[PDB]
């Protein structure tokens, strides 16, 4: 049935709200100007001192800490949200395990993308807008942590996906069958199965237009996997250049690798 | 209708005989049982005497260099038979296989692939998985994450039918670098996603959700040509025919 299909779509987007405070919808509204939810914008070294004034070391050392205590806050929501997932919990431990360590990346740069557009991100739950230009002006090696997730998010959004598509989506990415070191692998893939058929309807449904939006959507994961391999050549370089500046634990178990 | 789609794959079906000498099906026959059995290559000295037939890490990675270049070109007039690429820009052409040569490359090495071996020479040959594996680095772990993905996508069970298609998605994304005209060539692949869909549907009716399975083996490939290419770096590091290989 269509219909256990949409009981699916549906328990996964009310899973989602649940799990993720800043949601698309209000990721654009807040960006696209629909009076009370206007961002104080950082461009500038005083635009950020000041912002400190109403949003919530060294300057580039102080950003790239707060994207990791935000990357460690969106690793505890992602993880409630795959609680949820139909069949996740009752998989054997260190799968679900795994399954998170390799999915959570992917979809922090999914998600992230909803709170960006080609001019900047999003930060601090919305209150901040921190400018594309500020971030590619940051000392090296800094420089460009952020730039391949701008040209990801600019392709990505172009498939105008609202929060109900990518509440399944984000779903069949952490249970990927083909993750390092998983011990059941055919339950998590009939779980895909199950996620994937749910997606392909989803999409038809609310996309009817926009042809063979559910392969271009699956192809996307691709430019994810690429955006992972790069950062952690990135922290590799950082941890080198930077032995005074600590890395979450959260986040170094899941490099790990 | 679905008769366009239909049409659509039959053509490249039909194309992809007259450009690939070996075939899955043909390759299967010969890996399985059934057309003399292959001459085996597990050693040192089948190697020597496989010559015959038909330095060792190097001399056996130059050959893979030169039948790259031999399928290069059998990709090449495969791709001008898929409707659209010829009307193409003549530098979105190039691009395209460019980029798209050493995707299609591992996808159709797959074919000839089991977990114990790979054939060659056309198919009158088998070198075994460990005598690769064996090889003095870094020619040792060169071959083995080919056979990872090969023993993953042959699982699928694809046959002649449905790869003709989907190597027709690969030569057609939008996404390569340097694209002049994107459009003519999504508006392409979406035209071939949906041959490919309807195929898999008709060809593959009890396997749920395999043209989602199947994009999203190209994640592994992508991640393998990034791979490869980062062993040819290394290798750079170990005269007409530097240039003919390049
Ligand atoms: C880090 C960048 C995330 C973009 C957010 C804007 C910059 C940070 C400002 C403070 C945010 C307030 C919510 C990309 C990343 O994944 C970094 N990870 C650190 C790590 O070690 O993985």
């Amino acid at each position: 049935e269509s219909a256990d299909l949409r009981a699916l779509a549906k328990h996964l987007y009310d899973s989602y709200i649940k799990s993720f405070p800043l949601t698309k919808a209000k990721a654009r509204a807040i960006l696209t100007g629909k009076t009370d939810k206007s961002p104080f914008v950082i461009y500038d070294m005083n635009s950020l001192m000041m912002g400190e004034d109403k949003i919530k070391k060294e300057v580039a050392i102080r950003i790239f800490q707060g994207c990791q205590f935000r990357s460690v806050e969106a690793v505890q929501e992602i993880t409630e949200y795959a609680k949820s997932i139909p069949g996740f919990v009752n998989l054997d431990l260190n799968d679900q395990v795994t399954l998170l360590k390799y999915g959570v990346h992917e979809i922090i740069y999914t998600m992230l993308a909803s709170l960006m557009n080609k001019d900047g991100v999003l930060i601090s739950e919305g209150q901040g807008f921190m400018t594309r230009e500020f971030l590619k002006s940051l000392r090296k090696p800094f420089g460009d942590f952020m730039e391949p997730k701008f040209e990801f998010a600019v392709k990505f959004n172009a498939l105008e996906l609202d929060d109900s598509d990518l509440a399944i989506f984000i779903a069949v990415i952490i249970l990927s069958g083909d993750r390092p070191g998983l011990l059941n692998v055919k339950p998590i893939e009939d779980i895909q199965d199950n996620l994937l058929q749910a997606l392909e309807l989803q999409l038809k449904l609310n996309h009817p237009e926009s042809s063979q939006l559910f392969a271009k959507l699956l192809q996307k994961m691709t430019d994810l996997r690429q955006i992972v391999t790069e950062h952690v050549q990135l922290l590799q370089v950082i941890k080198k250049t930077e032995t005074d500046m600590s890395l979450h634990p959260l986040l170094q178990e899941i490099y790990k690798d």
